[PDB]
């Protein structure tokens, strides 16, 4: 295993490293679902969340934790605050800790209307005492169709799994000490229940929440751990796991099958670039069922290339792969949901999700500003910043995705940490959607809003775009000639240009480089927005 | 009148702003349309432009200036190029000059059908050899509808009036030396014909041409020569020709009546802020007729306060009034056409418009990052950078027009040249809309389509905005604590806190920082944005 | 009132100036402190805060708001962290609110054995949930001896008295809603009890509280409502109530009389240069008793002058005239000891408190980099960066308080925001000395210890700085000819130069730029350390 791997010079690296894939390839989730129906116990510590009327309601004295103290704390807690207190309650001897929080008055229209954020917020800050091996109760007072929301919210605000402190090297950089037990008021999870007449069941939310934290995992380990080729190596185990079939073209296996961008940008590198795709054709597909390709910038490191960037721009860009992370672990969760029952992504045929994989790193070996490139698909490329390296590996991929796959794609997800524009235009906690179909577009910012995994529109304009991108000797640069000419939607605006001209329907570009990562580090988003979107016709 | 005005010390330099003025007040477009089925003779000049389709149809031979070199030049143009000759026509003695330009073949969803940017560009490359005294013949082939498109796209791209070349300061920096005749193949602006069921009449297509062009000299003039006092003393005249109430709040005035935010910052400059306000009751509102207030930023030059521009972002910031100018003529075509035609604007009521006028000058009286200002809402800012200054003006503006006026608005529309996160968001063309309601949102885009002022939704989300903006001792600050927070939805989020609690329709925060000039200068957007926006309901 | 000041042309802001300098002139803290020997009701919130050792004591069972909730929550506080719970206490019907936090378990040589760091921070974090018109008590377990850093720690962590939000501009920016009740376990304050043969009896604690805090509103109070008039107005107020001797140079007089460094530094600012010294005859001096005079920076606001700083380090700036309020509010409480009791300061015959007042301000009359400007001491100074203004105004302070007062000192100290130099050598919390007395310097450090008010020596070595500000046409510059020349030293080093040829005793320069402030705003820094280091001996 360590001996099969090409990778470093090295045996005690090499065991880690080993250890490392494993904690990835074996992940699971720590969100466990309770029916709030069947409540017997109540754990060390509870928290309690949820809109300010659904918290006063009458309905509540039934929780098993309900106490004098419980009681007084809602009588204090005001809409966005928190209460806090220990109390003797029955469901557990001795002291309980019981955390109460109101969730925001007024919600607008491009956020999602169950709060996801704000649960975020109030789970993350009830974990921070709890101690090794203990539980964490977390009671949402969330309306049915809010499942796959509170999946998402509560499992991106555990504590990470990913750490060095206090020796966890010596455990493979793994710690998963605690554990939250959601239970939610609504039951349709447990019952089947119709919502919108879809149906999601407790095996999803537990494939959704592994998933999430899979993300995170991938996206905070280091690239000093984290490189292309082990990356290879957990995708390759999940290729294995979900019985699907692998392609990947490595090295100067891109070189020489024609994917001159990707080559290019990772050909410095200490580890080589990747193609990985992995795609399923589902068994119990429906007679209308679409196809759907998905496609990843797996940036391990963006050093900046010899457009390298200063000290405080570059840290973090550990994330760089967070769009590739994103799109992996939602093809696992659909393809796992897929296999739990017949009907589940009924509407879908064939499912493919290509990676990325590639440092960009400084060196001679380094692509220049000024190097002319020609990708797959034929167009060439003039590099006027190599900081700009998403655009180009993307490129090589969403033409893999449309023109080189046995089945045609009907839709097309790009997702990329790709640009600081993103931010300056939807803020960090809205992913910036560039789309070639006006129905797409509202789709996926629905789905956002479903998922907790926020987007907003970003202006498509090909024409405007195309005559900043103009170049005296290639078919286009890879950086605008102008500032301030809408700097995400020129992102993908130049990976829209590398599909195959097979490729009929919508092109859907999601830039998430803020989103993607927060104070405590990643967030796993992407997963979620995907199961959505996906799942919603 | 030089001896009324409170500006300079000098004779002179008073004798030639009164000039300047008249040139304003008088101000004419040099724009005039002629019935397609009434051409009998041909000008010097001739621009032929359309769509591919519409020019290569014989239905073009009939033109008076049709040749067989000008016949020829139809063979050999292609979609987006032109051709250009020199021909023996009937309607003219000796040799004419014709262009003939095909516009795009392919549109997007986001910018206008008929594409009047191409018309500008097309335009604006034939006024170029037309001599002292001549006319320039413009022949465009553009469907029923497009109307207003086209006289601002023909009107935005002549020779801009404003100039200092050869002597014309000792003529009031004006020129007006050459004239377009707009001949289009549609005949609805001669006929009155219906079109999606609304009629668009020649003198209302010169009223916006006017306006259009007043615009862009408004905002090409310098500030030494347009400052608060002589553009206050523009508006008061145009206040008088159009028989209209006027409310102005100068200097002193508005620190005693409590508007400390605009006069925070206008203080330090030479020449005094205002508050400016035209206001028009429309005898013939019908009876469902709305309420409409406007606010734009009249920022006649702004040095950065003591968050001093460098020098290399500080030039055109002649342009910072464009706000103001393109609702301040808009409000003047509107009017206009009121004043035509009993029906024409028939739906509204009351229409005020509110110019936030100030120089944002750097200097001992100048408001200090850290400074804190009380507004006229009662809401308390600190200042954190003296450079957003926009922000703070219309602030007081929208207070003013919202609840200090004897009407209440039933829609509230901001215009402002207010930040460079507007380019990085949507580009150089698109204005950035912060819409407090999506029908209003959807309603600008479309009159932007309409009109080819274009536009583009930005990121609404106060609950976001809100926590980005957290002062410890005051309501709020003036800019983010966060670098990547959608800075031009964060620019619209500190002018809607200070609307009137009276006030309860949407509010309509249009961000134009870039579309407002190019590299010939002043675009006059906005002026024709707003007559498609209130002329639809 | 209003009509006397000689500041704006305006009624309403000179109304409202004239009840800011009210809240300034009355005000008093909002400590109390109780004999914990005396408690018999407990307060609606109960902060209990100490050493773990204290904390698990039997002792503590007494208090009256021991419970079993209570009981448990000091079973789970560990070294460093809070507990917080509601709690059913007798002392009070209802619940109330009671956090628990244990101080850190070790302490460094460089800082107070007391902790008042963390008392202040669990303080600040108590205070959060307090409500208008109640009480917090606070209950700390620390030794004889810790009287005045309690005081200190207490006191500035209070929420702060400055305020605009919610319409507290109608009430004098003054807010002062809620109070702290502090009980200490040590009873030294109630019964005089010595302690290293000194006591310090609760009316002082008091003076301290209200000093800080009155420091705290000086120093947050922006410029636009505290500048060089008003702060002068305030000084006066303060000299009658203590019926001291005063010496005001203002604006011309300065110029006229020679004070060429603090005269240049001002004179382009909106309201001018002060010279103001407050000085106290003790009635009860003994046998023994020394002189001391203390300077202090006021600089109201630090534009940078012609050396103009960058938005992000011109915010906060606001608190460059910390120095001064340190040694302004240290005075105060000084000498409202010597007015309590005979014996208190008994070993001062003498105080004086010179504040160096001035706005750096730029525009024309700006001095500027390059004028070479004669101070009062006769040394000449060329001025190469005017954004090191504080040892120029500083340097006319101590030659006034050295040279031209009725008493030569014994002791010069100088304190002041001075440089960014500071931060880099000894952190945020630590100011910079720089002492030409070993002993004085140990003395400094030491009353820094006690007082909660800490500091760290800099580098004295006046033959390495004189050698880096060699002027060729002056006796010195004003910044270094080189970078990395002990930046805090050479601030200090150019203010000894300024003293009196008839100055024999130490002088010790207190640089306090970073310390001054923290996130919460003004800190209060200075006025406990100069009572410790005054009381000393
Ligand atoms: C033109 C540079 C290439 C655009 C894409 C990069 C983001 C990136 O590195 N993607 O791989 C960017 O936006 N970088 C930001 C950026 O805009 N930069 C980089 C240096 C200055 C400024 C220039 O646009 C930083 C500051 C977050
Ligand atoms: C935070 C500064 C205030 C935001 C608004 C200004 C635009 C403005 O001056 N409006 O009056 C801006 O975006 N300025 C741009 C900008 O973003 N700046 C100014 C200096 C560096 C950078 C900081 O955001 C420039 C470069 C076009
Ligand atoms: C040489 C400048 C004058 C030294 C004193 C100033 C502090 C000050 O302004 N006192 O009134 C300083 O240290 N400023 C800092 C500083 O060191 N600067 C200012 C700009 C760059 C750098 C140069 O030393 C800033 C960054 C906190
Ligand atoms: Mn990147
Ligand atoms: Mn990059
Ligand atoms: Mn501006
Ligand atoms: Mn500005
Ligand atoms: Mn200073
Ligand atoms: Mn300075």
């Amino acid at each position: 295993s360590a001996m099969k791997r090409p990778r470093s010079n090295s045996i005690v690296e090499e065991t880690a490293v080993s250890a490392y894939v494993q904690t990835c390839t074996n992940f699971k989730s720590n969100v466990t679902f309770t029916d709030i129906s069947k409540v017997s116990c109540v754990a060390y510590h509870v928290l309690l969340v949820g809109a300010l009327e659904q918290l006063r309601d009458n309905s509540l004295k039934s929780v098993l934790f309900y106490c004098p103290a419980v009681a007084e704390a809602l009588q204090r807690v005001k809409a966005g605050s928190t209460v806090k207190t220990l109390a003797e309650v029955p469901g557990r001897k001795g002291y309980t800790e019981v955390m109460v929080t109101a969730l925001p008055a007024t919600t607008s229209r491009t956020n999602c209307p169950y709060r996801a954020d704000s649960m975020s917020e109030a789970v993350a800050a009830a974990c921070g005492s709890v101690e090794e091996g203990e539980v964490l109760d977390v009671y949402v007072c969330a309306p049915a169709g809010s499942e796959t929301a509170v999946a998402n919210a509560v499992a991106r605000a555990a504590p990470h799994s990913y750490t060095a402190k206090a020796g966890q090297a010596t455990k493979a950089y793994m710690k998963q000490a605690m554990s939250l037990n959601v239970v939610m008021s609504s039951r349709a999870a447990f019952t089947q229940e119709l919502v919108r007449g879809k149906s999601v069941c407790v095996a999803e939310l537990e494939a959704i929440c592994t998933s999430v934290q899979l993300c995170q995992r991938l996206v905070d380990t280091p690239p000093c751990m984290l490189d292309t080729v082990v990356y290879a190596e957990i995708a390759a185990a999940y290729a294995a796991e979900l019985g699907v079939d692998m392609t990947v073209i490595k090295g100067d296996e891109l070189r020489e099958k024609g994917y001159g961008g990707i080559y290019a940008v990772g050909k410095c590198a200490q580890y080589p670039a990747h193609l990985v795709t992995l795609r399923y054709r589902n068994p119990n597909a429906a007679e209308g069922a679409k196809n759907i390709a998905m496609v990843g910038k797996g940036i391990v490191y963006d050093c900046g290339g010899l457009a390298l960037k200063p000290a405080a721009h570059m840290t973090n860009m550990k994330t760089d792969m967070g769009g590739s992370a994103g799109v992996f672990c939602a093809f696992i969760a659909v393809v796992r949901s897929m296999k739990m029952q017949r009907t589940h992504f009924s509407h879908i045929a064939n499912i493919s999700v290509t990676l990325c994989l590639a440092e960009n790193a400084i060196g001679p070996h380094s692509y220049r500003n000024d190097d002319v490139v020609v990708m797959k698909s034929g167009k060439s490329v003039e590099v006027m910043n190599t900081d700009a390296e998403g655009r180009i590996v993307l490129g090589d991929g969403v033409y893999y995705a449309t023109g080189e796959q046995d089945f045609v794609p009907d839709v097309l997800i790009d997702m990329a940490t790709l640009t600081g524009a993103q931010g300056v235009a939807t803020g960090s906690k809205h992913a910036g959607v560039y789309a070639s179909d006006a129905e797409a577009e509202k789709d996926m910012i629905s789905a956002g809003l479903q998922s907790g995994d926020l987007c907003y529109p970003v202006l498509y304009c090909p024409e405007y775009h195309e005559e900043v991108y103009k170049s005296p000797c290639a078919d286009m640069r890879n950086i605008a000639n102008s500032s301030s000419s809408a700097g995400s939607s020129c992102g993908g605006y130049f990976v829209e240009q590398h599909l195959s001209e097979r490729f009929r329907g919508p092109f859907v570009h999601v830039d998430m480089a803020y989103p993607t990562s927060n104070t405590a580090g990643a967030t796993g988003y992407g997963v979620t927005l995907v199961f959505e979107f996906l799942r919603q016709h």
